[PDB]
């Protein structure tokens, strides 16, 4: 027919692509494509896949899964056990932890190949269960390099998280943006069941096994078909390590769905989770006894990595979209720990987005969702860029479920990557990972550069920081490299009249930049000014501080704005008018007020303070935000420098008007104050750092650093605060803990390159700017 019938005599499980004949690979059941003979000579099952004592030095027979006689060596198909039951040696678990300091591999092994074993839904709190249940994973944590736990991406489901450590990407870009989803250009739909899934069009980037092709490097076939069981691809990676040297792959993969499928139908806690996780555990053994068996078991890099956490959801705890809408008939909605909402039908006319959201917002005190607009989602999410990500987002608390209209399930996921219980697990063991050693927690999109470093690839282009994660590598063939500044800043003096302004107003690097002036990685012109108390690179094109730096000391006093001060804005003399704002803009802005970078509430003397109030200082803010920031810089600055013997702090706006997490371009930009063009921030940044020994003082720091920081977004009211009709020591700094960010993520907003003058290495300050302070 259009494939016919050949035979799989001597191609069971080939790699070679063949279509005009039929095929023998692992997924040649899932085209149908197969030879008459691929399940009776493939896909044996006689006898099991463990060798006995009867079975010892037994007579071939082809019938079995797996041989025991003295030829399964040679010819490659012994049970992973042979060794152990037949040749009195022991299990690979069994032995003690010995160090791998170079690659002891075969000859013909021009690198150590890497074995990615991927797990669903394992939690990072069920390795406490330890050598009792999983002595094999155990051991490979143990005696190898592993974190305390993995943050996943958000949403934290399956496909969007096994696609993003296959790319290094964030969900939004490399398009899975979730288990369900609608792609208008395609008008289709992708789903875990069903075939749309399998079309490529949907899978952007570029997976780890397309960048290994590209460079020469053979990747083996990762993806077998549903009824193939786990324990014959076991065999089959195995048979494919001892390939000769021009067929051998050089990276592999093995997937398995548990303890994902019994988590959701017996909760994460459940007695039977034991189950699943033995059964994967000696998964593991299998591997790792064949991998001793040909001799591979001081050759491979394996990495043990799940994808997301289990959480306890049951329908008891379902929210029902029908209590707040009168239109569900007229939306769809993607359900479950998360919310999207789409029109079901287009042009009707009386679907309005506003209305949704209004009726959503804050309309029961124990509300367990919140509806947005994914544009005012926290940006560490990084959930906006794409087309198949709805408008209306609902951001579902832990442990409960969102559905359209009124259990056989006991655990489910998809929150906030920062809630613990998504946290999942990763190990690194072999040559090139260190050995015993406990790394702090990461993100899965920085996986993609490791496993490239690992297979001698060049990534592509990705949102890991390459670098950030050396101090998992015993040998590291990236040196990361500080960007070089684009724009150089001018250091204007005192050079203009105060008569010369018509403002319509009335009325230091030692101590404040600690870590080296932040660098302009774009084409502008900028000013560094010099204060008492605060320090600035004011830009010339956006009328405002793109950074604000100041040190703020254990000892400090608290001030007060003075009323006659109150209104106050000082002209810049160092800066032109042209280049200057005016107040009168803010004045004849309805809705617009304006706030200081550096808050005139810490000014250290009365003469300081005249500081606080210059134009140069002063950028837009709504009412509704400066309630926030005035809170923060009030009360928290403070606090902060109290509990970490002094803070230093560096703030300053964020443009983002589509929502793609990087700088905006001056065209991009599209809200200004009334009759100006002094720009509006779609958010505001800060990043707190202090010395991580925190007896010693920020401004004297001798070791690592500690860093916190924020960035929020910037709206005209405080609907996402419902509790914000209370006094701000109520509700400001929850809100400020779910906008929470990693520095790494203000420098794509912003342009900017932060811990360029430090004492530490660059591959240390790497990981501080990928660092999230996640307060759960
Ligand atoms: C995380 O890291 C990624 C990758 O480094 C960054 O995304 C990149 O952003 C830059 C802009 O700063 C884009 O450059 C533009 O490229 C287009 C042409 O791009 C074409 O060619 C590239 C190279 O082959 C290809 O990757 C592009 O693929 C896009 O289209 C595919 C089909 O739709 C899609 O599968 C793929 O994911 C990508 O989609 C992009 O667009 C959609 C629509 O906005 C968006 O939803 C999605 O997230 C992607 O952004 C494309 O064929 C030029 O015309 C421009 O002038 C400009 O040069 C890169 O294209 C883009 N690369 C990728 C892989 O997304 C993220 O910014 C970064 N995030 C953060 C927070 O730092
Ligand atoms: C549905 C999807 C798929 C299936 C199983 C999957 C099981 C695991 C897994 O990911 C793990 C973590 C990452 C690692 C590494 F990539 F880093 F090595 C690999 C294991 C993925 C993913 F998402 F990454 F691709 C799967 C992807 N297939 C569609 C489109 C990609 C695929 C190919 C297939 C075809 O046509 O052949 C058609
Ligand atoms: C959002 O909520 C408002 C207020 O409850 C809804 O407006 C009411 O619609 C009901 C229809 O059942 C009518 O009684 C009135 O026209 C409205 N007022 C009151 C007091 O009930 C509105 O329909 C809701 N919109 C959506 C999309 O859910
Ligand atoms: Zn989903
Ligand atoms: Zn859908
Ligand atoms: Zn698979
Ligand atoms: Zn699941
Ligand atoms: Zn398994
Ligand atoms: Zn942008
Ligand atoms: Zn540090």
């Amino acid at each position: 027919n259009t494939s016919g019938s050949g035979s799989c005599k001597g191609r069971c499980f080939e790699l070679q692509e063949v279509p005009p004949d039929c095929r023998c690979d692992n997924l040649c059941k899932s085209y149908s494509s197969c030879c008459h003979d691929f399940d009776e000579l493939c896909l044996k099952t006689a006898r099991g896949w463990e060798c006995t004592k009867d079975r010892c030095g037994e007579v071939r027979n082809e019938e079995n899964a797996c041989h025991c006689s003295e030829d399964c060596l040679s010819r490659g198909d012994c049970c992973t056990n042979y060794q152990v039951v037949c040749k009195g040696e022991s299990h690979w678990v069994d032995d003690d932890c010995e160090e791998i300091r170079v690659p002891e591999c075969p000859a013909g092994f021009v690198r150590p190949p890497l074995i990615i074993f991927s797990v669903d839904g394992f939690r990072a709190s069920y390795m406490k269960k330890g050598s009792k249940v999983m002595p094999n994973i155990e051991k490979l944590r143990s005696c190898g390099t592993h974190a305390p736990y993995m943050r996943p991406v958000y949403p934290t489901k399956t496909f969007p998280n096994l696609y993003t450590l296959a790319t290094g990407l964030y969900p939004e870009s490399h398009g899975i943006v979730g288990n369900s989803m609608y792609d208008p250009v395609f008008d289709a739909t992708f789903h875990l069941r069903g075939r749309e899934k399998f079309n490529h069009r949907w899978w952007g980037g570029q997976p780890l096994w397309i960048t290994a092709t590209k460079q020469g490097v053979r990747a083996g076939t990762f993806f077998w078909s549903v009824s193939i069981p786990h324990e014959r691809r076991i065999l089959t990676i195995l048979q494919w390590l001892s390939l000769p040297d021009n067929e051998r792959p050089s990276v592999y993969a093995f997937y398995s769905e548990q303890p994902d499928f019994s988590g959701h139908k017996y909760g994460p806690f459940g007695p039977e989770m034991t189950n699943p996780l033995r059964e994967i555990d000696k998964t593991v053994g299998q591997l790792m006894d064949g991998l001793k068996q040909l001799k591979l078991h001081r050759c491979v890099n394996v990495i043990f990595v799940g994808d997301h956490g289990m959480e306890d959801v049951t329908c008891d705890r379902t929210e029902f979209l029908s209590n707040y809408l009168t239109n569900v008939d007229d939306i769809t909605l993607v359900p479950g720990t998360l919310g999207r909402i789409r029109p079901k039908i287009p042009n009707n006319l009386k679907y309005d987005p506003k209305a949704i959201i209004a009726n959503l917002t804050c309309k029961k005190p124990d509300q367990h969702f919140k509806p947005y607009m994914k544009q005012h989602l926290p940006k560490r999410l990084h959930y906006a860029n794409n087309r198949r990500i709805e408008d209306l987002h609902l951001l579902v608390e832990r442990r409960w479920h969102v559905a359209r209209k009124p259990c056989f399930f006991q655990g489910d996921h998809g929150f906030d990557n920062k809630v613990n219980s998504m946290q999942t697990v990763f190990v690194g063991y072999g040559p090139t990972f260190k050995y015993r050693t406990k790394v702090p927690p990461f993100e899965n999109i920085e996986l993609y550069n490791v496993m490239c470093d690992l297979l001698g690839l060049k990534p592509a282009p990705n949102n890991g920081t390459h670098g950030s994660l050396n101090h998992l590598l015993r040998t590291n063939t990236f040196r990361p490299t500080l960007p070089e500044e684009v724009s150089r800043p001018n250091y204007p003096g005192i050079m203009y009249l105060q008569s010369d302004f018509d403002l319509g107003c009335t009325c230091t690097e030692e101590r404040h930049l600690l870590y080296g002036r932040p660098a302009v990685l774009y084409r502008t012109s900028y000013d560094i000014l010099y204060h008492t108390d605060f320090e600035s690179g004011y830009s010339e094109i956006f009328l405002m501080p793109l950074w604000t730096s100041y040190t703020i000391s254990k000892q400090a006093e608290v001030s007060s704005i003075p009323e006659h001060l109150t209104n106050c804005v000082r002209p810049d003399v160092r800066v032109s008018p042209g280049f200057s704002q005016n107040c009168l803009a803010y004045k004849n802005d309805k809705q617009m007020s304006y706030g200081f970078l550096f808050p005139p509430y810490l000014s250290s003397s009365p003469e300081a303070k005249y500081d606080a109030f210059l134009v140069t200082n002063m950028v837009p803010m709504y009412p509704a935000f400066k309630r926030v920031w005035t809170y923060f810089q009030r009360v928290l600055v403070k606090k902060y420098a109290s509990e970490r013997n002094g803070v230093n702090v560096i703030s300053g706006p964020i443009f983002d008007y589509n929502y793609n997490g990087l700088r905006d371009i001056e065209d991009e930009i599209k809200q200004y104050v009334e009759g100006s063009s002094i720009p509006v921030p779609t958010h505001y940044y800060s990043i707190i750092t202090s010395c991580l020994d925190f007896t010693q003082p920020a401004d004297k720091c001798d070791g690592p650093l500690s860093v916190s920081s924020f960035i929020l977004p910037h709206r005209p009211d405080n609907d996402e605060s419902c509790n914000s009709s209370e006094d701000e020591s109520k509700w400001v700094e929850e809100l400020m803990k779910m906008h929470t960010a990693r520095v790494r993520d203000i420098e794509h907003l912003t342009g900017l390159d932060f811990y360029r003058k430090t004492s530490r290495s660059y591959s240390e300050i790497l990981t501080l700017k990928t660092y999230l302070h996640t307060y759960e």
